[PDB]
């Protein structure tokens, strides 16, 4: 039987229970997106698979490094010397174009990115708030309307409504996957709702259909904030607008600024395109057709940046899924003992971060020891909700919401050290951590 | 007599006057900024000025070189080899920090800035309509507050204003500098207004001192769009906020987007800091203490780009005033026969844009003659005015503006081909046919 | 324990044995030193050794790629891209100073090697053969002195000698290290001997102590030809003077030919500097103080050169004795089957040339068949003894000369390729080639 | 009448006078060798003069600069960014080869160098003085034979017989060109001697007719010092060798030191190739033929820079020969008035040097008081003649040696700044000067 590996959550996962012989009926083919680029090079042979794949020494490298400290997430790490190499490779035929901004591959990685997604429009942007502003302003978000989130993303979510005059309406993350919880939507729907705005944090994906079937009764647009989840499988079947986010710490990243807007609808994407470059009609720049817009397309620099960085994106994805495994099956004990909760391994999940719960109030305890006594960082994503800045517009709009299990779930919270160029050695020095500090 | 070469416009028209002897017992030294470097590489020796420095032959490498047209702004143009070589040495730097976004290089770029704008805080930013949406935010703009602007500007200026829901309230320009007239500014005051924002447009500076005579006795901000004025010597000098823009046009950019708030008023600067990331407090990611906020910062990669360019600005700035007063010298005898109005040389115009006007109604027939007979092609910045968009924001609020000046003066004006890499030879073909399509 | 990595032979044999986990709790900073430059680039962040270092993978960028031949030294192989980066750069800036021959690089290249040595002087000339003429002028050698030196050494070493009108007093080597024995060289010293010349061959340093013993007690000069040995650990501790040559084939070199006398005496450095340079005082042009001399400092271009390149040569030399061990681990059963006799690895050689013997007469055959049946170049560092050339020279006065061991070394010794730039695939074509030839 | 521009002097002349108007009937083209480069492509189109030639404007730039100092020989002024933009260029080609000491740019420059002086062997070397050395050995020359020459040249024709252990035997120079006097060479031959050594002094050829007629009844070779005289017509037609030096002040000088050896006899030829690298076979690397040899080749890197430079020689020797004639125009009141003696125009001098003779005493005066009281630096070439340095040579050998001419041209001799890119306002600046010092 055979399986062609498309570059998503996945395939990969097929993938790594076959390189662990947790099945050996499959045989596999990769295809030629440019998202596959660096794993076929590196594990395939002919569009057929290595023989000899050893993960720990040729994927990760293992050689019994003796680790002395763990960041969360130094940034040096997370670009490797072939990408630097072939960054500089495309810089090189790029500068003397003197095409910098407006340019050529802004429209390839737009190809490659609607491709990768199954998508028929891409507006690439110069990020992933900006895409986010830009796609509420493209299905008609007035002041005043009302706009669906959860409470625990990133301040770019909300940011974004607030930015153009709308107003968030929190709802409760279910009890299972730290996303928005599609059974508290509806009663959160007033006549000022336009929009559900739901989040796959931290790579997972939400119940997008459930948030469907809830948004058609009610004729609510669905914009996908995607800026953690590049890779998921069947992202974004169900939403009108996909947002991504190609900062230089997502699954894959340039280098700098950058994201995308991603739909099927074409008069969406038409509106998203005037909004994201001055209000000008496509091609007629200096000629407004919408009241204004925005400076917010991708930069072509960081387009061809991104066209060699993408290579890269199923291989360190692979990566991600390999690490996420083991911290499952390593802390399973503590789990067993009811001192953690961890996360299940599922096909769509991309491990952006590592969420685990630590319970019966010992979150910060546990975070604090790690660091003082093992020399490991650790981190919360992110430590404070929505409704509880410090800001006057929380003192005069959100004092009154409670949100019970976002509530709960953010005194519990904490992210493990978890990216693709990460020695086993490293995780093994958290894992021993993790388990002297509970003993 | 000594002067030392700010890298400003007022010392580089001192230089220029010296260099073809207008002035006789003149020293010069040249400050040691990074503005300078090239200046300081190509035309000084043991911090003097070279004895054997032929403006045509060096500058200008002229070789009586057969040109057979003219694009107005090609851009491959615009950046250099020695440029390149440049770029490519800073990024082998910054590609393995894993630095993109933010950095270390934004903070070096900010105190270039500061240091010669002689300002005291300066937040690099994203692009300069994003610096304009966070200055105002910090001024205190809020939905419904008018900002009193011109109407010829890139759309960028009033997209910004839009964007954050205030109002522009247009003014007539002068009749002398393409510049919003300071007489006519009072009476658009109302109870409203929060701002005037005066552009200085093409590289030439508004009358700042009387703007800011009638601010003070309305106690009004002023926030100065400075993106095509950048060396402008004393800019800024009575503006609250001045925005810059590092776009690759410009007199100075970098290799993507990107510009720059600048001011010495603390208050303003913090909360500026605060609106370009998030609303987040400054130096506390995911702590809000502003509503909110965008993704508003340069890249780190393009800050160092920044600063390998920036090394040429006062050397390109040089090669352009030299430029400009070879049209105005080389087409006199158009304005004495009374076909055209040129303009004049001052000592603030960093000439990022040379306009002419074609009188008696001439401008469109001269400006399609010298593309179609005489392969040369010109521009108009910018082809619609803000109030003559066909869009709902004009149909609805602005039918009834009428600007005398600006109206007939865009009848008239016509930019001729200006960047610091043309040669003579290609000013020559230009002149040529501007001679001949007026005979 | 904290060691910081100075870039010579011992240090840079303690990192290899760190990072081939040979020490355990040896933790390293680098000294901020001009030679070490790449290496602190490639392998220290935040002045510690990274931890995620791979030498295969990211010093020698293994990728089992195939090998089909395998030169000697190919020497477009020896310059990598960055240093002709690095050289276009600093040529950009010599080449308007119009100083090529004098000129203030020369002195930085003076210090930079006064400082790598731990000696007082540096005068930098215009090759290695020319700093070992102009030493033995400074220490005084008139016609018809002797010098004793070994006989197996490249002929710059006795030319130098006969330039001058001096004499080789030829001595046999050891029988471990290619070096001059230093139990033969009392037994020729006669009233006319002035000198002793070692020459620390392939890389490898002699046995300097004792040689240093046997010239106290007859009055002797010690020169020492260190022409193939930059970085070798406590180089020139008991030698009056040490010569360095930096052709492109060495260990470090220039684009062109350059060497230097390093010394502590401060008569004979400024003796060395007045022959170095026509016979003049001491930066007195055409004032000549000695009878004669010559034209023989180093071109400021090479020197500027040369403070490019120097930046890589620790990190080359650490590349250097890895392939050095991965020869003599990899070559072991051969010598095992009295076959060949393998080098030691010491904590002063550096690694310029690699010998190995064949023993039982079998060197021409392994060596003719390792380039016809396996496409291996091999080479003989030197093909002919000093005593054994056809010139009147040698057949007026060498002819009674016997020199057992070097002549019985001569018959077995082969050199094996050994640059930094090789690939480990390359190596691995050489070791197989060489088993197999030995089956 | 038509002639063809070969590059040397004569024809330089005889255009001079033509680009002046002093002559009306002679048209001119240029021959394709690569020292006519820059003359044809400046001067020419489609190999005819060009019509517009403006000696002051179009070669010498002169524009009324205002000069307030002169140096002697300014480095930077001797080296073009045209010149420089060449050398960048070919380096880029040369560095990737990894062939910077041995390689095929010096095999095109000693072709070029062939053609241009009509011989049929040459042998670039590493400086002019191992030139001399090497030649001086390859006709036999052994420790005690005697080489006449004048006693006023740079001390590397004395110090090349000294360094082989030769005895100079110094001649009296004539009374017209600084050259040895031909009269006086045959009462200075002695059983001892081997070689005269005449020296075209300051771009000047001596009388070389009657030096060869004494040379053949002696049987006496003749090596020419022509270090200073490239480009001049006729050179080295009655010598058995010709020196030639390329050391950057030179007429036509590379980046770094270099020269060259000329002849048409292949025995000599032969001889001096293996001398100049290490007394080795030709084409046999480390098979010595002769007893020892230098290293004294040139770098191929700096043939490929010759090859570029080179491509001046003609038109900068115009320069020169402009600049000359100029000095003796405007100086010819001072002679008039028995003030100064000055050169006299011929086809032979390539002005590497302009002396004129201060008389009745007052040379020191006016070299003092030019620099004093006008900045203005003049030089004498050389201020020690051969045998009046306090050396121990001196004092041993050379104490009987009376030179009445040349001792007394010592006494008048000074040199006017004379260099191709020197700005006709800075020789006016001299000229005043000089009259105003002798009023
Ligand atoms: C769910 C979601 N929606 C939307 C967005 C907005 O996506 P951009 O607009 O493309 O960032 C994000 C972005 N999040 C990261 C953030 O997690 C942190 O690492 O900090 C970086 C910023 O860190 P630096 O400023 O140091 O790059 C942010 O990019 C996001 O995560
Ligand atoms: C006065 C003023 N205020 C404000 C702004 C806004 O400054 P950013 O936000 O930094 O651009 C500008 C910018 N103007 C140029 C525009 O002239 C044209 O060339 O088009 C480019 C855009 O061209 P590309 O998209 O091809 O870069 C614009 O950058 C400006 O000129
Ligand atoms: C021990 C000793 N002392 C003294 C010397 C003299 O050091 P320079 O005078 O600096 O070379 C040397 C030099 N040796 C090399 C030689 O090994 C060979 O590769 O050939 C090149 C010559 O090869 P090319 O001419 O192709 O560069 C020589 O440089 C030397 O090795
Ligand atoms: C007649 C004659 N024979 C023979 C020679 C020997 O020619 P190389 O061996 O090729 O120089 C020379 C050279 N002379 C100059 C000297 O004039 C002065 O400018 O000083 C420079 C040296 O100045 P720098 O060291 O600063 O380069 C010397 O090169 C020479 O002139
Ligand atoms: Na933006
Ligand atoms: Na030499």
């Amino acid at each position: 039987t055979l399986t062609t590996i498309s570059g998503h959550s996945k395939d990969n996962l097929a993938l790594l229970k076959c390189l662990q012989g947790e099945t050996k009926e499959k045989e596999f083919e990769i295809s030629n997106v440019l998202p596959n680029h660096k794993m076929k090079e590196k594990l395939f042979r002919e569009n057929k698979l290595k023989i000899d794949i050893d993960i720990e020494k040729d994927i990760f490298n293992y050689s019994r490094k003796n680790i002395q400290k763990i960041e969360f997430m130094p940034v040096n790490r997370l670009i490797s010397q072939s990408e630097i190499d072939g960054i500089i490779g495309t810089l090189k035929e790029v500068l003397p174009t003197g095409q910098f901004t407006s340019g050529p591959f802004s429209k390839k990685l737009e190809e490659v990115i609607g491709d990768y997604l199954n998508k028929k429009y891409v507006i690439a942007t110069s990020s992933g708030t900006d895409a986010l502003m830009v796609s509420l302003l493209s299905i008609g978000i007035q002041p005043g309307d009302e706009v669906i989130m959860p409470a625990n993303s990133f301040a770019a979510t909300e940011n974004a409504v607030l930015a153009i005059g709308a107003k968030p309406v929190f709802v409760d993350i279910d009890h299972k996957s730290y996303c928005i919880d599609p059974l508290k939507i509806e009663e959160a729907i007033t006549q000022k709702t336009k929009c559900i705005l739901p989040v796959h944090l931290y790579g997972k994906q939400c119940d997008m259909k459930r948030i469907r079937e809830i948004a058609d009764v009610y004729q609510l647009r669905i914009i996908e904030d995607a800026c953690q989840a590049i890779g998921s499988s069947n992202l974004g079947e169900y939403g009108d607008i996909i947002i991504l986010s190609f900062n230089p710490y997502k699954n894959f990243g340039v280098c700098g600024k950058a994201g995308a807007i991603v739909t099927n609808n074409e008069n969406l994407a038409i509106r998203c395109n005037q909004y994201s470059y001055h209000g000008f009609e496509v091609d007629k720049k200096n000629k407004k057709v919408l009241d204004f817009g925005f400076n917010s397309k991708i930069d072509n620099l960081q387009a061809a940046i991104g066209l060699e960085r993408i290579k890269f994106l199923s291989y360190n994805n692979l990566k991600r899924v390999f690490l996420a495994q083991r911290y499952i099956r390593n802390l399973k004990e503590l789990e067993d003992r009811e001192l953690i909760k961890l996360p299940r391994m599922t096909e769509d999940n991309v491990w952006h971060l590592f969420p685990i719960r630590i319970i019966n109030g010992r979150r910060d305890e546990v975070k604090n020891k790690l660091y003082q006594l093992y020399n490991i960082e650790t981190d919360i994503y992110y430590p404070v909700l929505s409704h509880k800045h410090n800001t006057k517009l929380v003192k005069k709009n959100y004092m009154q919401d409670t949100l019970l299990n976002t509530e709960q779930v953010h005194k519990e919270i904490l992210h493990l050290p978890l990216h693709p160029n990460m020695l086993l050695e490293e995780q093994n020095f958290v894992l021993e951590g993790l388990i002297n500090v509970n003993k």
